[PDB]
């Protein structure tokens, strides 16, 4: 991470412990369990630089997931770099006619920045951690999701709650769209749960569209 | 949270670890259980911006569970929202004739916020932040409360201390305006304890008009 | 908490970890833990505003000894008004005319204070926090104490030392006032002790006037 | 404890943590174990208030310990009050003439300062500080020591180096003044040790005058 | 580590905790293990100085590992005064005419530094301490390294990524050039995977040419 | 430890856990122990009272070893001071004419520094606290080295490096100058080692001079 001191910005390295801490928790609980999740979402809540999220990755990560998360994120800054250059106003960029990023700036491959995590932190923008944060987050959650929802349906013996929570975690971790996740899981609810609650939904108000006013709904009426 | 810097208001993340935390305690206290509460209490004590309570919610509850805590928000969200509209003077404005809140100021998603807490903590206004919290509290414990009073009788071995704090944990999570608790709490009392209490709480004081008045009044005498 | 910043006084939470440890304490170790009371009282050790003692006690207590809590306190808060009442110097007054306390201030419920910890922090004086937490804090004991010295005997097994600490803990839990404890106690020492403890307290030098001295007094002969 | 703030002096409660944590301490290893002593010694590191140390101790002793406590700390109280007496110079004075330190200033009992940290803090003097926490501690050393060395011998299969740290031990914790703990020490390795350590120490150089010296000189001829 | 002052550079020690944590993890884990790994980086994220560098490699690792560390050290050292002898602006050299680094200065042994942290904090450039602590890394995956990757193939009920992982891990710890690491692992992927695997690469894309997008063209297909 | 305030240089207390935590090393892992050795060398990183180092021994050592590290200390200590007074530039002196350093100084025993941890930090100089620190941790090693290596080979089913480790710990623990070490070892390594090694070490390159150059080149034929 970049704290601002009196002659500038400076590197400060994310706490050893956090980070040994996590590992454990990639290890004990699995890349898919929401502990882990939200402990990196945590580790990454302040703007890391190239330095902090690479170590902080090869180390959390076993060697394949982290050749896994290394390609995920180039693809992911590839997709900054694109936006920021067809935008000039993107705030990956600095104000200045000579400020736009590029790739070797993201990665800290840029002039000054190879392996210097202080001198990332004089040189990159604010912006450009941002960028470089958000991609190596999303980059994780890749990895993760590489670590269906249509076959799946409420058991005999088993209550809505159960199926709707384990239906909208696998709709959340599929290829969908985002955009089509709301509508997709509320047909399966309506398809396939068991009898009484297909009764319960059939006749639901039409102004409840979310899969959370549909589960309301029904456990209103358990 | 947020805290304000030389610069200006900054963004500040929750602890990592606090959240992983609280996660577990969800996870084997329960959504109801005063520790949980106490703890999710003690996290949102300080104002929350829309990214903070969001991540963090994400993060300690189930996926259903977080998609009702998301809808329970919405509705606090527009509570706040009608409030701040009829009275120009609620602390959630501000103070100047363009500064009115509105919904996607509260979530976060208006120009220079979006998935930006940075941006978020440096435009939205205190009061904002202190309806963003309290709205989302609000909402887990109705998530809590949705996770019978009626029937509550004090059991033949049960003690009276034992039904009193049953009885007063189940009106108080009940849907009862909380102005209707206390006389019908202690309506309960007077009805639905042991004999012996029955008759030790008929002739009790006219102005023990508390629960725990009169609680009180009965350990005095056992 | 309160803690003066520049803009002037600001409230700080009690860290929620503390918050549920003492909770645990007081569900592994109980009210009545010496352990437990050291705890709150540590908690306690900085002035809080009315705020953080309800919503510390309603986490840390059961529903119903929160209730007893609540009534106690109302009461301790009253015993502070009768006196700041009475004396205009009370250190709960504000020097000017118009800055004497009352009960709504001291509860957190006057004009501005309502469920916001930060206003509280803002329009409370030094002297209302002491108080309020002194209050909370006695009203706690209560609780505790409500949560028999004159049967207790040395038995013919217990050294002198168990029973004198057993004695003590029963006096200083009892209501008598705090004046007539010593008394009290050393009648028990002198006539309830085992016969040859009796011996040696009936020809102590008559300057032995605590527990403490009489206590130093048979150790020194055992 | 006490730290200077802009407006001046200012009260810091210990740790709630650490209080705890020692109370433990002194209930698992017990009031004569040398964890115990440097766990309290560390926590009495820095000078200490009335307020802190009665109820620091009040928390980590039982209720007898504690009034023995209570009594060694005024009788350690007064010692110091006879020397600030005699001596003007003394560090518990204050330098203009109407400063010297008395047994209500010590105690907090004073005006200002009866239940107020606060006002402790305003009120006394560092050398009154020093004085109060010095004998808050040595009152604790006196109650462990009351929680025989003569009659300690090296027994025939027992090391000369773990009767050298048992004898020590007693004879530190005795009655003795400490300036007679080394000659008295040196006599027993020299008369109470196994007949091959006593033939080692009978022909020691007559420079070897330290219980140390002596257990050097006896290791190396091992 | 060091940390500017108002006087200037002080030294600031490592915390003793995490020097023994890792103590334990390196005893426990062992140091090939990607838990110590990380957490040694972790420790050495912020600039050390030669007296941090080798009473963390003397505590953390055996007489033997810390001795094979002391050898690899001064091996790099050197190779960073090669390149600082051949290139005067190398950021281990001084602006001035004589600033040029060597290796009695990077060893703390020049004079003012010799076992003195203040001395070296204060006499050493940030540069020389750049060096210092990347050399003592590199020392340290050098005894790891010595504390086969062409014998390697997947089992027949071995799944490809954890044939990839295991491959990828002894490619990376062995004695190859960087650059020589990628064509090898893929190459091994190609040839020494089994029989439907090797299928699935052998009609891959021309432009997958790293090990990750390898991984993922074949998981892809699974 | 002293830190420099606004008005000057103040003592603060080494963190009672810290302390507590090491006392249990060295009860639990030994005076031997390379934890234990790192933890100590760890907790004295920061320069030392005569205050803290004493009450830090007293704590951490039991009785006999307290008693030996007090000899120690006052033997490392007159060394010191023999330096200090044949070299008037020596570190442990003030600049000025009567400001070179003495036994009492250094033992926190000098007018205005007896008992009084807060005297020593205004007192000493810099100089004097590394002395008394070094002093006092060269005391702990020698307690240590108290609390051979001629005969250590190479046993038939022991493996070289193992061999190498045990035998380096003797020779670095022995009373050997530390000039002699490495000599004395690789002479070992030659003539003590199973006749495999022997072989290889015989006709080692003639520049290889230290005992890790050596381990290296057997290592690297293993």
């Amino acid at each position: 991470p970049v704290v601002i001191k009196t002659e500038g910005p400076a590197w400060t390295p994310l706490e050893p412990k956090l980070i040994t801490r996590l590992a454990d928790t990639v290890r004990t609980k699995g890349l898919r369990s929401p502990i882990t999740m939200a402990e990196v979402e945590a580790l990454m809540s302040s703007p890391l630089l190239p330095h902090d999220v690479t170590n902080l990755m090869r180390v959390i990560l076993g060697p394949a997931p982290y050749a896994l998360w290394m390609d995920a994120w180039g693809v992911q800054l590839q997709t900054v770099i694109a936006a920021a250059t067809r935008d000039p106003r993107h705030p990956a960029n600095g104000q200045g006619r000579g400020e736009r990023t590029n790739l070797n700036r993201l990665k800290g491959l840029a002039d000054g920045m190879v392996g210097n995590p202080q001198g990332q932190a004089a040189l990159l923008r604010p912006g450009e951690l941002v960028a470089i944060t958000a991609s190596a987050l999303q980059a994780f959650r890749e990895v993760a999701r590489l670590a269906p929802w249509a076959d799946i349906m409420q058991g005999p013996s088993e209550s809505f709650v159960d199926f709707a929570n384990r239906l909208i975690k696998a709709v959340e971790g599929s290829d969908l769209p985002p955009s089509a996740r709301a509508p997709v899981i509320i047909d399966c609810f309506r398809q396939k749960s068991q009898p009484d609650i297909q009764q319960l939904i059939r006749t639901a108000p039409s102004t409840l569209t979310t899969p959370g006013e549909i589960i309301k709904y029904v456990l209103d009426r358990q």
